[PDB]
């Protein structure tokens, strides 16, 4: 049985719950143990007061992980990295996870290689508001080809992606630009269309085995932030515990976050401690629809 | 009921369990929702690669918090590994500016004040051997007389006293000394003494609800593991039990060094706790440790 490695890189925050507030706690409370770097530390995902890492800092930690990493060939490394503010350390990140596969090298386990993960959360923006450069946004560019499975929401899309998305059309093209450049699976988290308003739609895309792309739609009703950042460390617990059926595993993951979304109304963080027995828990639906 | 408050200003680590990968989890997995202030993010607890806040930038945090409480709300400050002095002393004043700011001065409900707790882990050293700036031991005297309830190791009471602990009667000089400079709750969480080479001796000490200064002991079987951070586990551990359960803080006590012990007991294997897998006792409310007098 190899040993799981999770290396989580993200923001963290003195009050509240993004980055790896909601992904370090998830993780561990189903079981697992990640390896944590903080990219920030602020106040609140609203003053962002506080301290950030430059990609000097980030290269000392992440360079001592491949340190011990180096002939210890036992193991599945996992990376799952979300908030990083500037592109050096964003460059930075990539390169580690770059020199990192250098030396070791519809079933999720087919699609992508459970051996060696990056999933990429290209935290860069939402609904017009953006949070880093246009330096970052062409660094993630530059690392989607080395990256197994992206997971933008709608605008994060647009941006590495070039392309305004108004009907669904334009989410094929995106979908498509993305897995040529190399992504093995996109994930776009949410999807608004004009016309529908109640609603938001999750698009997931990837070759099958037999070298022929497929795209499936998930339609959900409808805000607090962090449902982004849940998604992604949820996936990832799933995909390397679990395994099998990635459109199956998506489905659950939705199953846990509606659940917990029901229950952060009444302030404006998700509930992540008041329902961390949910987080835990096996993801029991919405099922797939494809999309031609 | 009152909003509580937990604000755990510990170190991160990229691996291993220490300070606030301690903490938060132990605070989270049992319901409470720390804030959190890393005060370093080191790669793990024998690598000191990585960054450290300087007091500037601890004092952006803490100032940001003190603004949005000038209430209702019940406040507890659990602090441990800080390397810096001046960082020590930022945090010391950024406690007291809120204790200020509000006029701030065996069941645990009457011997301390529920309203507002500095629970102070000054981590320094340990086995005779010393791990921080140095002036940092001149911070944390400093900070004693302001103290709720410290909860230092042999070495690290030894450093705040000035003397060096080989009997017994040298344990109640130090819980003396510190009980008398003001803390309202002193535990002097292991001694090892040269002549009971098999047992860990907890100390415990306080006022009761008489003004008699009182001494409780925990005889622990000295277990022989490669893994550090019971410390760590410990304080945050007797937090959770003294905000949430109240009442007796002896039983509490017992309660939390019983969940040590069947961590380290299911962590004999390697070099970090399990914490993970051993979650479940420690999300709990097989008692094998318990007091006796001193006296
Ligand atoms: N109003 C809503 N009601 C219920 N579920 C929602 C709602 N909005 C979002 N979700 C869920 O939250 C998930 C995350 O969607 P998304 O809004 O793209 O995350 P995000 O936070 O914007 N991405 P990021 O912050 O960059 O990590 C979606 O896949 C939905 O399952
Ligand atoms: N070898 C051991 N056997 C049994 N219990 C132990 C052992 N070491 C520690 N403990 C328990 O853990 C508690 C905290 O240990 P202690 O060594 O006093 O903290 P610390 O030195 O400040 N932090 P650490 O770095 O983990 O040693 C003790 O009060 C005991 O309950
Ligand atoms: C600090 C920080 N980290 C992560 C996120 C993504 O949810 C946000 C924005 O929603 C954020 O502000
Ligand atoms: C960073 C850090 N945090 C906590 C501790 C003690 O639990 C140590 C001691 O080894 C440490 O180095
Ligand atoms: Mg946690
Ligand atoms: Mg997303
Ligand atoms: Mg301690």
């Amino acid at each position: 049985m190899k040993k799981e490695n999770i290396i989580s890189i993200q923001s963290q925050v003195f009050d509240g719950f993004c980055g790896n507030n909601i992904a370090a706690f998830v993780f561990r409370r189903r079981g697992h143990i990640p390896k944590i770097l903080n990219t920030v530390q602020y106040y609140s995902k609203f003053k962002h007061s506080g301290v950030e890492l430059n990609s000097q800092e980030v290269d000392i930690i992440l360079s001592e992980y491949n340190k011990d990493q180096e002939f210890m060939n036992d193991s599945n490394i996992y990376f799952l990295t979300g908030y990083i503010k500037n592109a050096e350390c964003v460059d930075m990140v990539t390169k580690n996870i770059l020199e990192l596969r250098r030396k070791r090298k519809y079933f999720i386990e087919n699609i992508i290689n459970l051996n060696f993960l990056w999933v990429c959360d290209p935290v860069m923006g939402d609904n017009g508001r953006l949070y880093v450069d246009e330096r970052v946004v062409e660094s993630y560019k530059k690392a989607i080809e080395y990256v197994d499975i992206i997971t933008p929401n709608q605008y994060e899309t647009e941006l590495l992606c070039g392309i305004k998305i108004n009907e669904e059309k334009d989410v094929i093209k995106c979908l498509d630009v993305l897995l040529h450049k190399g992504v093995k699976i996109v994930i776009i988290t949410s999807v608004n269309y004009n016309f529908d308003k109640d609603h938001l739609f999750l698009y997931v895309s990837f070759f099958n085995n037999k070298n022929k792309i497929v795209y499936f739609k998930y339609k959900i009703l409808k805000n607090c932030f962090g449902s982004g950042d849940l998604f992604s460390c949820l996936l990832l617990s799933f995909i390397v515990k679990q395994k099998g059926n990635i459109l199956h595993i998506i489905s659950k993951v939705l199953n846990i976050v509606q659940n917990v979304i029901k229950n952060s109304l009444t302030g404006l963080e998700l509930n992540i401690i008041e329902n961390q027995d949910i987080i835990a828990s096996d993801g029991l639906l919405i099922k797939e629809e494809p999309v031609f």
